[PDB]
């Protein structure tokens, strides 16, 4: 590490516009658990290969192909300045699906799938550039945050449903009793066991389902390979707006409200992030972390408009991976002797996910349960945004209002979430305005409680 | 009208009948004229089971309305027998039987299937109830478990509202998610006289609303009206019942077991949510001195499922509480005796009413094409107050982590796997953290979910 940090002061870097550059070695150490964390961990980054093989028609290289440039797109943030592990919209991929589903599987749902991801990044560009993303995490009330929060939770359940099993479940109790536990102060210290796994983070939850779904016969055995993996980039193209066209006007219309929630429940997963940041930043005094949600735009957009062109991706580029940064944070919060800085643990670990897809055995291993991972970071997003979004909510007429909100966004038609937002305002305005249904003090609240 | 008055502090006159307490319209309570004008016209989410049991066990329309009086007579059971509790259907666990059912043969091998599975969850409320068992849950069940089977049922509540099979649902589903919530406050009919005329009609509003701009909009035919009296062919109705068709090989059962168990969890939640709404009014209202047997929750519950099995096998089972009419209920009683003289008089009359409201052809005319706003708006009212109290009912953060894992489980749609979770759920408590392995947990130790 040629650039230490100085106590209470920011980690190092080089400043570079809106951007704030940092290499591995140069500005933060490299660190060994998330090391072993992305060489394992980087199966999430290649169980977006079937869904690439149903929606969008894709053989099975071409899909490996595109993880690759994933994986480039991973490492952007700890690369510009950015604290929150990235990954995909992952509430957002059963209302991806739906739109996708419209489309033959092929270069007809590639043009599709073009149309809706730089949308996406044109939002995600706007509210990045006008600083106009800044003011709605200040301005939007905490219910309708809480609500999103929530609402965007129960989204990647009703598509653990719609995507596509005692892998799964062994898988999803391990992983999120693991991330439970070592939510706690000083846990490491308690038991030997606990200082063990806290290196390991998602890998255990992840190994053991794989196991238990290999001898069971969920998934058949893999065929392992021995090498350099050997991503077939001319095979790609052909999956590429390169090669198939552009879309008609008329497809960038169709993915208007989809490209819209998608966003909405990207804003979700900044205030998550954000909220896990915002309380390790303070648990750890000796790093001055700085929540930049105009730059987490930003990378965000960038991550997307790269995708739409050299890799279509129906997650879509996401803030974060819900369970792997909240593991990082808890390994971060555990202090400087386990983590140095935020981006130590935040930039080895996709650093890590990125050489992982070059392991070859690995990837060989890793194919014939895919579904396992793809299946389970969806619950376990799930539950912590459920989690994250209750304990946000301050009152009882937050709850109330959070309630509709979460319930509204759990709908996968995106046409009909707009059609209750636009009701809602419709509602507001005669009624709720006027104050004609009275005032609400959560004080006065004597039904749903107190 | 009304034979019997309260004495104020008391409880309400009955006639002692072992283990029930026996209360009729008129005689114990009065007539509630508000609940009299609701169920006339809500008695339509009785009626929404039919498209379920048209498609799901394979029979006409005449046949399914007959049951709905099979039903309907089940309904005023509770406040017959002495329940607060406004009865309704097991809704949460509706995709779920629905799944079971789905792998019989829409007809007679369907009805067959749901009766083993109705009878099942009869004697699971039986058993738990005549041997006190039911009492000893609601006390001993941790509350991180009690929240997180709310949630979760809440959750599998709109798992429900895409798998049962839109404007009309949208905008019935917010106006009327939103008078409930904005009718849960003190003194809030004393504010405006838009809010004292709302409380009147409860769930009304928002379910004409959500009716009239489904007929206009186009999502549903207009409907056929008939003048007169309903005529339920229960002759018809016969022929779809085990008595005309088989009696299911003990095989079946077997397969129902799994999902009977979890109807009962889910219907435990029910319970859970019922009580905690009893409990907060009966504080409120000091003047009446409201028994929460639980218990007797549970028989009058076993009866009216054994009784379903027979006469009307219900795809929704026979469920301790209709969550938003109980809700309903319980708000408007919560506004004083000038309102509502007791909790039996408006629960009572609520569902009498919507007995007698069956009869009334022109009505069932004319909600018939219109059921699917219906079913769809119990749904995903169920889903949103569940989801309410249950986060409500949360006390410290280690109980809220627990309650994750739980909700996530439960909303999983293969009851097989609920259970897979429970079951390795104990292997896991068994061998980690029972020897404190990975930890203690107290709230205030969390930094990263907390604080
Ligand atoms: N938002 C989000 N994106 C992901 N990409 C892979 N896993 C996840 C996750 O849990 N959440
Ligand atoms: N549990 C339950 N049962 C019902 N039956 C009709 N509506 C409902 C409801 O909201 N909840």
């Amino acid at each position: 590490q040629f650039i230490k940090r100085a106590h209470g002061e920011e980690q190092p870097y080089w400043p570079a516009g809106p951007f704030k550059i940092r290499l591995p070695f140069v500005h933060y150490r490299w660190e060994l658990p998330e090391m072993i964390q992305g060489f394992f961990m980087f199966v999430v980054g290649l169980a977006m290969i079937p869904l690439l093989e149903s929606y969008l028609g894709m053989p099975y290289e071409a899909a490996l192909a595109f993880t690759f440039v994933a994986g480039v797109g991973y490492i952007l943030p700890a690369l510009l300045g950015v604290p929150l592990v990235p990954g995909w919209i992952t509430p957002a991929i059963p209302v991806v699906l739906l739109y996708l589903k419209g489309f033959e599987p092929g270069p007809e749902a590639i043009r599709a799938l073009f149309a809706l991801q730089i949308e996406v990044a044109i939002i995600f560009l706007i509210l990045g550039a006008t600083r106009l993303g800044s003011k709605l995490v200040d301005v939007i009330p905490n219910s309708l945050k809480c609500g999103i929060i929530i609402g965007a939770g129960m989204a990647a359940m009703m598509g653990e449903l719609k995507i596509g099993p005692i892998s799964l479940i062994v898988g999803s109790i391990i992983s999120a009793y693991i991330l439970f536990s070592l939510s706690f102060k000083n846990v490491i210290n308690e038991n030997s066991f606990a200082r063990k796994i806290a290196n390991f983070g998602m890998v255990p939850g992840m190994i053991i389902a794989m196991l238990v779904g290999w001898t069971v016969g969920e998934y058949p055995l893999p065929d392992i390979k021995w090498g350099i993996t050997n991503p077939d980039f001319s095979l790609m193209w052909q999956y590429l707006p390169f090669t198939v066209g552009y879309p008609d006007w008329e497809i960038f219309l169709l993915a208007i409200p989809t490209a819209l929630i998608a966003y909405v429940i990207a804003f979700g997963d900044i205030l998550v992030g954000f909220t896990l940041v915002n309380r390790v930043d303070h648990i750890r005094k000796d790093e001055k972390i700085e929540e930049n949600v105009d730059r987490v735009h930003l990378v965000t957009a960038i991550r997307n408009g790269f995708h739409a062109f050299l890799a279509p991706w129906p997650g879509l580029a996401g803030p974060l991976w819900t369970a792997a940064h909240a593991t990082v944070a808890e390994r971060y919060a555990m202090g400087r002797k386990s983590m140095e800085s935020i981006y130590s643990g935040g930039g080895t670990f996709w650093m890590s996910g990125l050489l992982a897809l070059f392991a070859l055995p690995l990837v060989t291993l890793f194919k014939p349960v895919l579904p396992i991972a793809l299946s389970l970071t969806l619950v376990l997003t799930a539950y912590i945004c459920i989690m994250v979004g209750m304990e946000q909510l301050k009152n009882s007429t937050e709850r109330g209002v959070a309630g509709i909100v979460a319930v509204t966004l759990a709908m996968p038609d995106p046409k009909s979430t707009m059609y209750a937002v636009c009701i809602g305002v419709i509602l507001y305005f005669l009624i709720e305005r006027p104050r004609l249904m009275g005032k609400h003090n959560s004080e006065d609240n004597i039904i749903f409680a107190d």
